[PDB]
């Protein structure tokens, strides 16, 4: 008597990263989404979600071992877009009405994110790996326009609580792997239009944006049969622009 409602998603995007030589830095992206509002006390409910999402990766090579080459300076020491990444939420959520117009609801939760990036160097082909825990609010509402038309602003924040990049080098005999925090936050913001059509479903459409950083790792050391070598997993910071279309059951 206040619905269970499951949304399935999906977004065509343009993300960007962070590269320091005037490379292109602009990939194509699609993720693919379901979310399930669950209510309870029909003012509070659960919300869960979960996502799937690509980038395409284009195979460029580079000289270096262990990933760090003959001299130190700078130059790989992989982080941007990645090529997969799933995500998985699980958290509360309280919905107000505040007009016989309008719904405010706010939610919080746990959130997964694990995505993979493979690089092939001369020597390997290493996959780098993001997997992060974090806390997530969100916020949105829900403002009927009429005739089963509607429109819902809506913004969440999201803030890692144990976030680790990972680099399988010990393949690459530095006999060791690289496992090392690197937290971080984000944020997004978007607009859906819809239309509520013939009871329980819904067809929508909306641009958003999201915005993804990870801090710079603490100093670390690796073995390199020609020495100790220092290294700083990079600030990373992604930007992204899209489209998502969505059916509301
Ligand atoms: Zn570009
Ligand atoms: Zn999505
Ligand atoms: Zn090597």
């Amino acid at each position: 008597q206040t619905a269970n409602e499951f949304t399935v998603h999906t977004d065509l995007s343009s993300i960007s990263s962070t590269r320091a030589f005037l490379k292109e830095k602009h990939k194509a992206a699609k993720h693919i989404g379901v979310r399930a509002d669950i209510p309870f006390d029909a003012n509070q409910g659960i919300r869960l979600e979960a996502g799937f999402g690509r980038s395409k990766k284009n195979i460029i090579n580079l000289e270096t071992d262990e990933n760090k080459l003959g001299k130190t300076k700078n130059v790989k020491l992989p982080t941007g877009v990645p090529e997969n990444r799933i995500d998985l939420y699980t958290g509360y959520t309280y919905t107000q009405t505040l007009s016989d117009s309008l719904n405010f609801r706010v939610g919080a939760g746990l959130g997964f994110e694990s995505s993979k990036d493979s690089i092939k160097t001369t020597k390997h082909t290493l996959h780098s790996s993001r997997q992060s825990w974090l806390a997530k609010v969100h916020a949105d509402l829900l403002s009927q326009l009429g005739n089963g038309w509607y429109i819902n602003p809506w913004s969440e924040v999201k803030f890692d609580l144990n976030s680790r990049y990972k680099l399988n080098t010990g393949v690459t005999n530095l006999k060791k792997d690289i496992n090392q925090k690197t937290n971080g936050w984000g944020f997004g913001l978007g607009a859906n239009i819809g239309k509520k059509l013939g009871e329980s479903a819904s067809i929508e459409a909306g641009p958003f944006y999201k915005q993804r950083t990870y801090k710079e790792s603490g100093e670390f050391s690796v073995t390199t049969k020609s020495g100790d070598v220092s290294l700083t997993i990079p600030k990373t910071s992604i930007r992204e622009y899209g489209l998502r279309v969505g059916i509301k059951f």
